[PDB]
Order: structure tokens, then sequence, then C-alpha cells
């Protein structure tokens, strides 16, 4: 049956009755700008035929610019919680999906060290095993599910504008060689989550990385705690999430060619949707030609789609909101329009799907 919630089928999701290819982005200040500068990433979206924004679901302890979300355990504030509802609905408005994670891997806007500092634990990596914690995280997660919108009225888990929930952006577990602790994790959160919500997808959220048994040179694979084909192969997982920042990692653009056509092929084996859900890639001489290639694979090859770091736009004063990282893309420019190029060619495949 049709459904206004995304849906997955095979390797590909679903919408409205048709396949549902995309191109997206990712965005981590909605939950406390202003609605203009909100409003404006969702302007340059449809400019660029973008279909899905990542936005942050946490802000957890200390305020970011007069605006929280969970300053103590249990305690919802409504300045940053009325911020995420008027993402929710402007997404509804627009024909936009999010894509919304629970908690951060990393301490911006908390993250699972804030849980670690309230419940007394001794290390970042206690988040996932101890049950104050794990129950604090579940009561946080139930408040959202079930919060009414205060935009319209509609409560969250009910709102077809949010394509899918995550567990938490990023999560590792570098303490953990055999990756069994993300795992169980994670299969406890995602039923815990499908047991409240019937509507939304879920997703874990972690980079991709493998298990290569042994001791591998490249720790990334197996040393960070994170077996991502264990992790899409669970039962309450809709799709597997990947991230690619070869610089970083230590790679080159070529071995993020290598890496997206693996993490695609796994879902073809697999039989799940995967979605490229950041990347970036720091040369802004060569990117363009770098977005290129990746996109072209994940077109040619039917992978699931993308979701680039990071579309910012402007400020309350007009100008643009400043490059802090390097991934900065604005619209219009040149990468911009690599992106959105590729974004209409998906666009086109569900539209004829």
């Amino acid at each position: 049956m049709a459904s206004p919630f995304v849906e997955t089928a095979g390797t590909s999701f679903t919408l409205n009755g048709k396949e549902f290819y995309f191109a997206g982005t990712n965005n981590y200040y909605f939950h406390y700008k202003s609605k203009k500068m909100v409003d404006d990433v969702f302007e340059d979206m449809k400019a660029m035929n973008l279909k899905v924004i990542r936005i942050w679901g946490f802000l957890d302890g200390q305020p970011q610019e007069n605006t929280v979300m969970q300053p103590r355990p249990g305690i919802y504030d409504e300045s940053g919680f009325s911020k995420l509802d008027y993402a929710i609905y402007k997404a509804g408005q627009t024909g936009i999906k999010l894509v919304i994670p629970f908690v951060n891997n990393w301490d911006d806007f908390g993250g699972m060290n804030q849980y670690v500092r309230w419940f007394q634990a001794d290390g970042h990596d206690a988040f996932y095993t101890h049950p104050d914690i794990k129950e604090a995280y579940k009561n946080y997660v139930s408040y959202m599910l079930n919060r009414v919108n205060t935009y319209n009225g509609v409560k969250y888990k009910d709102d077809p504008a949010i394509m899918a929930w995550e567990l938490a952006n990023e999560p590792r577990v570098q303490s953990d060689r055999t990756g069994n602790t993300l795992v169980e994790w994670a299969d406890e959160m995602s039923e815990f989550i499908k047991s409240i919500d019937q509507n939304h997808l879920v997703a874990v959220g972690d980079e991709g990385f493998y298990h290569i048994e042994g001791h591998p040179d490249w720790h990334y694979n197996g040393g960070e705690g994170v077996d991502w084909k264990r992790l899409t192969a669970l039962k309450h997982i809709d799709y597997g999430t990947y991230h690619l920042y070869p610089d970083h990692w230590g790679k080159t653009a070529e071995w993020g060619n290598q890496w997206i056509t693996d993490h695609i092929c796994d879902g073809k084996e697999i039989g799940k949707p995967v979605v490229l859900e950041e990347y970036g890639y720091q040369d802004k001489s060569r990117r363009d030609y770098v977005y290129r290639t990746w996109l072209e694979l994940i077109e040619k090859q039917s992978g699931a789609g993308s979701q680039f770091w990071i579309l910012t736009g402007i400020q309350d004063d007009g100008t643009l909101y400043p490059d802090y990282d390097g991934f900065r893309i604005v619209y219009p420019s040149s990468a911009a329009s690599v992106i959105s190029e590729h974004a209409e060619r998906m666009n086109e495949k569900s539209a004829a799907s």
C-alpha cells in the first residue's frame, strides 16, 4: 500500500507508492538558530533539488545560544524542542524529509559524554552498557517520539515529514574490538523505538566501518567498535548508514570510490538500502570532481541516496554563515551545482519508477 511515510523495498526507499532515490544534506544548527536561518537552508534545498536533511535531535547539558533540549536527565526544555518542532513543521510544509539522531557520539551538543557525566560513570563507552544511562537514553527517546509538535498538534511518531530516527551520530566503542557492545546496544534501542513508533524507519547512524578480524593496519576497520555488516543486518534496523571523510582517515578520494562501491554492494547482498549519510572532501580545488565521481557511483550502482556535509545558509544579518570546518557548501556554487545535477537525476529516477 502507498504510504506518506518513507518505507523500504529491497535496496531502495519508497514514498507515496514510488521509489525514493534522493540526494540530501546535513545541518547541525536547526535546533538553535532563527527561523530566518533555518528557512534559508530549506530554500537552498529546494533550489538544489534536495529531498532529505539530517539534523541533530539532541542538545544535552550546556545551552548553545541560550537554547537547550535536555539540560539535566529527564528535564526536557521548550527552548530547543520548539525549534525542533519548527524544523519538522517546515519540512512538512516544503515536502522535505528529516533524519534525526537522538544523541551525539561526540561532545558537540553534550553527547554520550554528557550522559557519562550526569551518571557519574568513568568513561565514554559506559554510555552503551550502564543500565542507568541506557534508561535515561530510553526516557529521552520515548519523550521525543511521544512529543506533540507545538506547530501542528501531531506527535513526532505520527509525522511523515520525518523519514527516519537514528540511534546516534557516529557511535563508536573504541574500547570494544569485537563490535559486540554496539551491536547489542543497537539491537536493544532499535527494538525499543519500534515498540513505540510503528510508522518510521530506524537507522544506526554509524560511519560504516567493517569488522576485519585480526589486526588490520587501518584501525578504523575493527578498532572503533563498529561492525557495520552486523549493525545493518539487525532486525529493527531498516537501512545501513556509512560516512566518508577520506582525508581525515588517511585515505584518498579513490579509496573513497571503493568504499562507496563496497557499501552499495553490501546493501545488495544484505537486501537493505544504504545511504552515504555524510561525505566531505577538504581540498576545494578538487572537491567538485571528487563529489561528481562519488555521486555518479551512487547513481550508476543504484545506491539509495547520499547526504553531503554540510549545507549552510545566511545568518540573520544576511551574510553567509562561515566555513568553520572546511566543508561548507553554499548555494549557488560550483559544488552545489555538482550535487544538484545529481539530485535531479535521482528525483527523475524516482518519478519514473
